[PDB]
């Protein structure tokens, strides 16, 4: 906390490695629905909700190869209390409309840095996103499907209203692909899932990840071959 982060990443070699994200969508329900108390659901304030709670209403969707700008700030919907169709971000490779002001999506694979050094990664939230980072904070190295729901303390909790904006800095390595685990709510209304980063030497804040997220196999130990 005085020093900087230096997360751990793993290594493979490239014959093993393909671009983009995996991406799981699951059903968050509204309390009750008008038209044709509150209407939203607090579930997702259950502090069990991120490691097992947020499957309890079943999945509808997934996609692979997420890349590119995967952020988002859709403030333009009119009505709460009930769902919004919309599409996600090209990036997503998710054609259908998903109810865009209630749902759960957990983002997860592996981020590379451009260069060696010190990156600060920025979150806006609404309503809710973690951010888990490193193989000893987010998942295992080439264990990804087995071990994703096995993540550590968050390495930044956003929230709407309050703690909605978070930053951190990590110390990454160019050579070292560092697994990374998304997870995003929105229980309502308006959504933002914005996820920016300043590179090294940086004053512009980009959310732009084209280049940055890839996959690995999930070959097991630890990469082994
Ligand atoms: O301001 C973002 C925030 O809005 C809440 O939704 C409100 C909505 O703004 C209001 O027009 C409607 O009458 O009631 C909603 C609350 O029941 C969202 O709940 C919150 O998630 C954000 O989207
Ligand atoms: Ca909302």
């Amino acid at each position: 906390f005085a020093h900087y982060p230096r997360p751990e990443g793993c290594s493979s070699p490239p014959n093993a490695v393909s671009v983009g994200l995996h991406m799981d969508l699951y059903n968050y329900p509204y309390l009750y629905v008008k038209n044709p108390g509150q209407c939203w659901n607090p579930e997702y304030q259950d502090p069990n909700f991120p490691r097992y709670g947020y499957k309890k209403y079943g999945s509808f969707g997934s996609s692979d190869h997420v890349n590119g700008k995967i952020s988002w700030d859709h403030n333009e919907f009119k009505e709460g209390c009930k769902p919004i169709m919309a599409r996600l971000p090209t990036a997503y490779n998710y054609p259908a409309k998903i109810t865009f002001s209630n749902f759960t999506m957990v983002l997860s694979g592996y981020f590379k840095p451009k260069s060696t050094g010190l990156y600060k990664f920025e979150i806006h939230a609404d309503d809710f996103i973690l951010f888990n980072f490193g193989s000893k904070n987010a998942f295992e190295c080439c264990n990804r499907e087995e071990s994703i729901d096995n993540f550590g303390p968050y390495v930044a909790y956003a929230m709407w209203p309050n703690e909605a904006d978070q930053e951190l800095e990590v110390y990454l390595f160019e050579d070292s692909y560092y697994p990374i685990r998304l997870f995003y709510n929105n229980r309502e209304y308006d959504s933002k899932f914005m996820v920016g980063f300043y590179p090294p030497n940086t004053e512009e804040i980009t959310y732009d990840f084209d280049g940055y997220l890839y996959m690995l196999d999930d070959t097991g130990n630890e990469c082994k071959d």
